[PDB]
């Protein structure tokens, strides 16, 4: 219905986002079509006090804000780094750059996690003379390597090892294997994770801490964190009357689910939690530990729901799909450049007018992008008001995480903007780029 | 086996590829490795005279360079527009940025076409300040406000109308309908691409002189192309018999296909051009309209064959699934992003060195902290492929650097041409700078 058009569902929206008497969205207070004519589109609009929110009951989640690493793989900017370091929380990092971001924004080196499957030297290097604090070891190389370089800098690098427990976490449904055919991290099944801690063990400049796992996507209960926990717990035990080896960290990953469509249930992280780290103390009793200190990784539910992506509507047409059905295309100025999303993965998002309420009768509806590709498609279909026009403020909301990250520069478009809000005022946080920006490179 | 995987099948590698005795591949004379050394990886390496010959190639099938466009969606650089300037051919350009690109590098406007679905008024009157030759319009809202802005200017402006035949041409079959469900152009089953071209005709300020279409992607023979085009020149019969107006010229798009790994063939350019244009003269005959001037757009055609990206190999794994062989190399999505968003297969190979090692199932996945990061999926490989080889994959040309990312705050790499024995950096890598530079 057009009135179901016209609502804005608070669960998915950034916490400050507010529908307006005259159809208007503000976010803090700021009204997001005067954002659009301020900085151009498409634009992405950071609710400042989300993300911080966020942050925050992680951390009361999770008994404080040093145990909860946001994964920087979701957005990282100076400011974001920022964000972060004053909320508390760790920082995790998978590349060198990632590193140099967070190091440009004076962010704690000793707060800082480092991941990566194919780290190196150079990096390691960097992460070793930086004093960061963990590195997360993804391959026998990389043991290797890193005993080799902390030797090199007289330092003993405190490392986690990547274990694959065979469990791989979604929002209705959880998959339970022996093995796992992905790239990262040892095998918990074979005896290769065992083999890892024991060569971390015998080496004389890494200190092994815990291990780590990820193993979520859009999660929103604890089951099969349960039993990936469980299934390492089991690696504890074996280490601990095997090798004598008390190990006082345990870190459990990310894939923290967000709800992106109005029919979709937000994240109670609470509940979660509790749930989780309930039976975490359970299984160390039950195998005679030391309880570890749980560390999580979100990215997604720490950076997604705080941001929305701005376009101006233009071009749109009736195109008869068979002799009886019309689908009506929407274009926006973007398009899989800014969020490459749907294509890539089949990512369902809301859709909102921000500049008004809309009144016309609702009709089957595909909104696309300005690329001259036919899979330029944000949004596949869906039964929008037949009113939606040129020079309209379109919005697809919690677009905070890996939707810039992911953005290119296909058709020499132009990365949009990033601005924050916060008290009723914006403060750009990234710049648009520009034609010169792209030249450059010549 | 071993053998299989030391050749270097010519038909998807660059025209100036050759396996050395050593186990080196060059290109146009320069040694791959070097290049990696000097340059870093992973790398962009673009054969130089192998885009050249193909838009020779594409300029003697279809009857001179003028009629062949270089679709710039596929890779633009003003070193690109160069070229294809001085090869004679016309660029296509689907941005006001690839605009910018093309009239930076000094291409001539009156040789450029501008596409795109959802052109706003900006680069309207870009495109009509600047004295681009063709719009390609796209929608009834394009039309007017392209007659409205050459107005403002003072100017008549050329241009096709882009129609939807009910064709997809594809490799091994085309499909065809009475509707598309897609964003571009007009309808031509329901009457609005006729609708449209009398529209374009009535404006004051618009010159229709074709229509357009685009209808295929890796394809290898004109059968799908044929049928779109006696499709398209029924709607040219109609528009003479019920307007009185003839079209000099037919822009039947691109899709032409590049041979991506060793089983399949290469394009033959000349075969395909000379079965359609002997159609496109007999149906104009049959139907009693002036035969008109056919028009291409390849890109993947021209760019994606002389190209390959370089990459460093590092860490190797066995995993247990049977086991699969895990190869990472120092690139992954960022710069190749359609194996994961197509289902792209490309052909690698050291270029290092021959390998010895018995073969194996391999994956190859990049550097990022996604597990869909994969670059080749399933292909058996020699087992001794290490950390420190430079294993390239071929006809990267296409696509591949124009969607690329900084996911991860990975840096986009750089892009080195070579000719004569001779490399010239092309486009820089990017630098943490450059990232840090939009805060
Ligand atoms: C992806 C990832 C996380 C977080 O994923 P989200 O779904 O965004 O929470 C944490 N740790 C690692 C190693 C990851 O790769
Ligand atoms: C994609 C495209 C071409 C060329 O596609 P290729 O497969 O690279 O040849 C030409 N014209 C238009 C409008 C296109 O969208
Ligand atoms: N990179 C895509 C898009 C180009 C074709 C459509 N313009 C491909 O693999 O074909
Ligand atoms: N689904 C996320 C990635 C999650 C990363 C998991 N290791 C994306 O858009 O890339």
């Amino acid at each position: 219905t057009v009135e179901n058009f016209n609502e804005l569902p608070a669960h998915v929206w950034p916490r400050n986002a507010v529908r307006q008497e005259d159809g208007v969205v503000t976010v803090a207070g700021v009204p997001l079509p005067d954002l659009a004519e301020e900085y151009g589109t498409p634009l992405f609009v950071v609710d400042e006090d989300d993300f911080r929110s966020r942050c925050r009951d992680m951390a009361t989640a999770f008994g404080g804000p040093g145990n909860v690493h946001y994964a920087s793989k979701a957005f990282l900017t100076k400011t974001i780094a920022r964000w972060v370091d004053e909320e508390g929380l760790a920082l995790d990092i998978a590349s060198i750059n990632e590193l140099g971001i967070a190091l440009a924004a004076g962010f704690p080196a000793s707060r800082i996690t480092a991941h990566g499957n194919n780290k190196g030297v150079e990096f390691l290097r960097a992460l070793v003379q930086n004093g960061v604090g963990h590195v997360v070891l993804d391959s026998a190389q990389e043991l290797e390597l890193l005993d080799y370089v902390a030797a090199g800098e007289g330092k003993i690098q405190d490392v986690l090892i990547r274990v694959k427990p065979g469990i791989e976490a979604h929002t209705h449904e959880f998959i339970a294997t022996s093995h796992e055919d992905q790239k990262f991290g040892f095998s918990l099944a074979s005896g290769s994770a065992f083999e890892a801690a024991k060569a971390a063990n015998n080496a004389e400049n890494l200190n092994l801490v815990g291990l780590h796992c990820h193993v979520g996507s859009q999660v929103f209960d604890a089951e099969g964190f349960k039993l990936a926990a469980e299934r390492v717990l089991g690696l504890y035990s074996q280490i601990h009357s095997e090798l004598g080896v008390a190990l006082p960290e345990l870190d459990l990953g990310g894939g923290y689910g967000i709800a992106y469509t109005a029919a979709e249930e937000p994240l109670n992280v609470a509940e979660v939690a509790s749930d989780l780290l309930t039976a975490v103390g359970k299984m160390a009793a039950e195998l005679g530990i030391d309880a570890p200190t749980v560390l999580v990784e979100p990215g997604r539910a720490i950076a997604g729901p705080s941001t929305v992506t701005i376009y101006e509507v233009g071009t749109t047409k009736d195109v008869h799909v068979d002799d009886d059905k019309t689908r009506r295309y929407i274009a926006v100025d973007g398009g899989m450049s800014d969020n490459i999303r749907p294509a890539l993965y089949g990512s369902e998002y809301d859709a909102r007018v921000v500049s008004r309420f809309a009144e016309g009768d609702p009709v089957s509806t595909r909104i696309v992008g300005s690329h001259c590709e036919s899979g330029d498609i944000l949004i596949n279909d869906e039964i929008y008001p037949s009113d939606i026009t040129s020079g309209d403020f379109l919005a697809l909301a919690a677009t905070g995480a890996y939707c810039y990250a992911m953005s290119s520069r296909y058709n020499a478009f132009t990365r949009p903007a990033v601005v924050s809000v916060r008290a009723g005022s914006s403060r750009l946080m990234l710049r648009r780029e520009t034609l010169d920006d792209i030249l450059s490179l010549e």
